[PDB]
């Protein structure tokens, strides 16, 4: 087809899709838009990620070779080495577009050209890489959109020294979908590790844990009714994780310490409750499970039981519902903590505190998703994709253009459709979705329903937000509300939004765990999830705006994981809401590089005959000014080549 869309004959959305479909059908996943990498999920292995390929793109310039993920990594690395500044790769795409795999191809590259033979160098490399399979086991799950699906945001920072060697790395994780442990969409599956452990551990360790090799045997796992995935090999996979556990310094001592907690969560899920017609209170039925759970958690079986059936020196009995609620709340707290622990545990072996040096961050977040029923989790994941989208725009389209005028470079303002910072605004500060939901949590009387009314009244005079009430549209359920995201409309069900945002665990349950003798358990137990995630995101965004950007934009080829197939409409939608066309457009009318003035002077003199300098150097080198415009403080050079010229002459 045609690499880099700026070279499209006729710059039109249709042309764009035609070119993209053409490439994809012939296994040409990658295409450029000038430094930006556009990739289309192949849904099958393409033998193009071999070390030889790594060697092929290493050092080379973007034009010397076919568009490839590596060219981006190579630029990021070289730039870091050169300017000695921090780089960051922001990868975007819906769920299943292929962000997780791309972020790994990027590391593979860096963690290789970066080392050499240096066994020490490639040693830590081995560690940074093994961290992926490890976290993937506890943070990924098979949703309906993706068999792998990352259920947590991740920002991986590659640490190098001035010389350019891998010295370490630190991982930053974002709000995990812990609710997936106790309940999920039928057809879907819980976190991998659970299934893999059940088919990986020896019948010995299994019995010591009170477990039976069979997912159906457990409540939490049985619910969604799905225990296998043609795509995944649980048994064989578990062996990999365990290797990784050791490569990261988690001997069979730690491994077992972890296994217990997972086994405990599994047992907790089988605890049933009965009407304790004795006073009336509620009591545990499937006692043996309650025994096994307390057995693994290494705590007093009784204290536990009492924590599940009463509140708090005064103990108020609770119904079969509040009991089941607390049961699930406990399981969720355990996993969330265990996961957060696991990352810091890794960060301990990987994060270099000694040396200080340049860093290359890689962003891998949960992509935009829409299901039959969307709840609190989806709102956050999507909100997070909204922010990321807002960032691309602020950089890639708004920023670049806004300069062209500010410098005074005759510019035909190319209007990038939706600016979308309005979908953020509708959910961050005073009088915003999560801010209302937050403040509504304070009023001990309000309920999910009363909250919906706030939103519906406070807004709906504001686009992006609809409801059956105001916009008399039956599509919106009676307990739901429509949100017009940048990537399409989504309908959230307010049910459970309060207790989800409250995110509370009663002291009785906490104390019942602290009372554990297992060093790990008690280790796990030594401001609304919403407002908190809101901070994490704003923090993340300010840090990404402190590095040199490199963009990768993944496009989901189709919703059936079909290799070599394009979903015309579906892909056309993405291409549109992403603003890729308004990119090729800008890239055209615009100029390749806009090198500042004083930076040209104190750099390109030798070529020159002995902002005044700027001009002189060009005139004495002949270059159609229809290729360069003089700015108030920066110079502009339309095409790449007419810039390679000067630089290839040094
Ligand atoms: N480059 C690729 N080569 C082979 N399979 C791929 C590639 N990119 C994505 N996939 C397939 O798509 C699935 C989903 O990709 P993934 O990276 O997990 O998406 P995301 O991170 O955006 O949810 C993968 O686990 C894999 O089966
Ligand atoms: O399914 V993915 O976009 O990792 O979330
Ligand atoms: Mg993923």
């Amino acid at each position: 087809g045609v690499p880099d869309f700026v070279l499209l004959n006729q710059i039109t959305e249709n042309a764009f899709i035609e070119n993209l479909t053409m490439r994809h059908k012939s296994d040409n996943i990658y295409t450029y838009i000038g430094d930006v990498v556009i990739s289309t999920n192949p849904f099958k292995n393409l033998n193009i990620y071999k070390e030889s390929d790594i060697k092929a793109y290493n050092g080379r310039y973007k034009y010397e070779m076919p568009p490839h993920m590596y060219a981006l990594a190579n630029d990021a690395y070289r730039s870091m080495r050169q300017s000695q500044e921090n780089q960051c790769v922001i990868i975007s795409g819906e769920s299943g577009a292929g962000k997780t795999e791309a972020s790994k191809k990027i590391m593979q590259f860096l963690t290789f050209v970066s080392s050499n033979q240096s066994p020490n160098g490639e040693r830590i490399s081995k560690m940074l890489l093994d961290s992926n399979p490890l976290l993937e086991a506890f943070g990924n799950a098979k949703t309906l959109r993706n068999d792998n699906s990352s259920r947590f945001g991740k920002y991986m920072e590659m640490q190098f020294n001035a010389v350019g060697s891998p010295i370490g790395g630190k991982i930053t994780n974002y709000l995990l979908e812990k609710s997936r442990v106790v309940g999920r969409t039928q057809g879907e599956r819980s976190f991998h590790i659970f299934y893999q452990m059940l088919k990986g551990l020896s019948q010995s360790k299994l019995d010591e844990l009170g477990l039976t090799p069979n997912a159906p045997a457990y409540e939490y796992l049985k619910k969604s009714g799905c225990f296998d995935v043609s795509t995944i090999d649980d048994s064989g996979e578990f062996k990999i994780i365990v290797k990784a556990m050791e490569t990261l310094g988690l001997k069979e001592s730690d491994q077992n310490s972890i296994w217990r907690i997972l086994a405990a969560i599994l047992h907790i899920g089988n605890i049933t409750f009965a009407e304790a017609a004795e006073q009336t209170t509620v009591k545990v039925s499937d006692t043996k499970s309650l025994a096994a759970a307390a057995s693994c958690l290494k705590t007093d079986q009784q204290s536990l039981s009492i924590a599940l059936c009463y509140r708090s020196v005064i103990s108020v009995p609770m119904d079969c519902n509040q009991a089941a609620y607390s049961r699930d709340a406990l399981a969720k707290a355990l996993y969330e903590r265990l996961f957060n622990w696991l990352v810091s545990k890794i960060n301990t072996i990987i994060n270099c505190t000694t040396e200080k040096g340049p860093v290359i961050g890689i962003l891998d977040i949960y992509g935009f998703e829409v299901f039959q029923n969307n709840s609190f989790e989806q709102l956050n994941i999507n909100f997070c994709n909204e922010k990321l989208q807002q960032l691309f725009i602020e950089l890639t389209l708004k920023s670049e253009q806004e300069e062209y005028v500010r410098e005074g470079i005759e510019w035909k303002n190319i209007e990038y459709f939706n600016n979308k910072p309005i979908c953020e605004l509708i959910e961050k500060k005073p009088i915003g979705l999560i801010s209302l939901l937050d403040e509504a949590c304070l009023i001990a009387k309000s309920t999910d329903q009363t909250f919906l009314d706030s939103i519906c009244k406070q807004f709906e005079k504001n686009p992006h937000l609809q409801s059956y009430v105001v916009s008399k549209d039956r599509s919106i359920g009676d307990t739901c509300f429509r949100l017009k995201h940048y990537a399409g409309d989504v309908t959230y069900d307010v049910r459970g939004f309060l207790d989800k945002n409250k995110d509370t665990l009663f002291g009785d349950l906490i104390s019942s765990m602290q009372s554990s003798s297992d060093p790990l358990v008690q280790g796990l137990f030594p401001e609304t999830a919403g407002s908190q995630f809101r901070n994490a995101m704003n923090a993340l965004i300010t840090t990404l705006l402190a590095c040199s950007p490199h963009y990768v934009r993944c496009i989901k080829s189709n919703d059936n994981k079909q290799a070599g197939v394009i979903d015309e409409d579906r892909v056309r939608h993405q291409v549109r809401y992403l603003g890729l066309l308004e990119n090729v457009r800008v890239r055209r009318a615009g100029f390749a590089g806009r090198i500042e003035y004083t930076r040209f002077y104190n750099r390109y003199k030798m070529l020159c005959k002995k902002k005044q300098a700027t001009e002189l150097i060009l005139q004495q080198h002949n270059i159609d000014k229809e290729e360069i415009r003089m700015g108030k403080t920066k110079v502009f050079i339309r095409n790449p080549t007419t810039l390679f010229y000067f630089e290839e002459k040094r």
